[PDB]
């Protein structure tokens, strides 16, 4: 069998061009995206060969969704050679918060507590797989410590999750909503689940767990149509990586031989290694309760 590698949400931008530069790369790709038509139509734009990749539903903002998406991978009887947490969200400029299906803030629901779920529940799936070389790989901030949220991230004490992180709660650190700095602080998570997946899990399984900064993929949805208000009120600048280069560079940390180092941050490659580790710790043991593994 070819290798076989999931990426959340490969329907847009860096998960996109990952899939397409892992199927060139001789790899069979899940594409795990919340909508299939969408996702069928873009495969087919790009070309992808359909006996190189597999189309199964996964929703990240129920939590439910990433149980079944799990069940369904496992009924194809392909083992897990890698998995790329990429898929996110992030709402410009939005005053009051939207909703998971499990009444969490949708940033953080869907940019962290969904993947910190897919990543504890597909780990036996890693596991499993009889490969030396296997990868868990979560798409980071640019620094393991403008664009266009000015505002740092900040977890407090996690007042929000130790309260249970229900609506009308809607920030971690249970202070008054911001959808940019909800993004941030759902990326921080990403950052320390990557830390800690390290910790806990790398001398036990062998498995690398890294995070990835692939460049500023400026042209995906993603942040583009902030950029483009931003751009309109202040008509003084220039309009960088293109999203090809970022799935290329997905790529190169899922399968090539250099990026076999665990519990690293890979930017552009340049390499970190991982308070911040107490902070992560928290974090890890509020995720779980939140996701309803203990
Ligand atoms: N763009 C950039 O400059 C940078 C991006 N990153 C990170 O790279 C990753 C990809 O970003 P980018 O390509 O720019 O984003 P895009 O907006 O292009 O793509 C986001 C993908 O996530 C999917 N997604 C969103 N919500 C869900 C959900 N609830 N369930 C399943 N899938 C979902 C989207 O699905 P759909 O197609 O249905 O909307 C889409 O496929 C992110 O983790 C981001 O934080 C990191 C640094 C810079
Ligand atoms: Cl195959």
């Amino acid at each position: 069998m070819k290798p076989t590698v999931i990426i959340t949400g490969a329907s847009s931008g860096v998960g996109l061009y990952g899939a397409k530069a892992l199927i060139d790369k001789g790899w069979h790709v899940i594409m795990a995206c919340r909508n299939l038509d969408k996702t069928q139509k873009v495969a087919d734009e790009l070309g992808f060969p359909k006996d190189s990749y597999t189309i199964i539903k996964l929703d990240l903002g129920y939590l439910d969704s990433v149980r079944r998406f799990v069940a369904q991978f496992r009924e194809l009887g392909r083992p897990l050679k890698a998995l790329v947490c990429n898929a996110a969200v992030y709402f410009p400029l939005l005053d009051e918060p939207l909703w998971s299906a499990d009444d969490y803030e949708l940033s953080v629901a869907t940019n962290h507590l969904g993947h910190f779920l897919l990543c504890n529940l597909l780990l036996e799936d890693l596991k499993a797989c009889p490969d030396a070389d296997k990868r868990l790989i979560i798409l980071g901030t640019v620094t393991a410590n403008k664009i266009p949220i000015p505002a740092p991230p900040d977890l407090g004490n996690f007042e929000g999750f130790e309260a249970g992180f229900k609506k009308p709660i809607a920030m971690i650190n249970n202070k008054k909503f911001k959808s940019g700095k909800a993004y941030k602080d759902s990326k921080l998570c990403n950052m320390l689940t990557t830390r800690e997946l390290h910790r806990r899990f790398h001398q036990e399984t062998g498995i690398v767990f890294n995070s990835l900064y692939p460049g500023c993929v400026a042209d995906t949805p993603l942040f583009r149509n902030h950029y483009s208000l931003f751009r309109t009120i202040f008509p003084w600048f220039q309009k960088y990586v293109s999203q090809e280069l970022a799935g290329e560079r997905v790529a190169m940390v899922v399968a090539d031989d250099k990026f076999k180092d665990s519990g690293v941050h890979w930017s552009w490659a340049g390499r970190e290694a991982f308070s911040d580790a107490q902070k992560a710790q928290r974090m890890w043991d509020l995720s779980e309760k939140l996701v309803g593994l203990v």
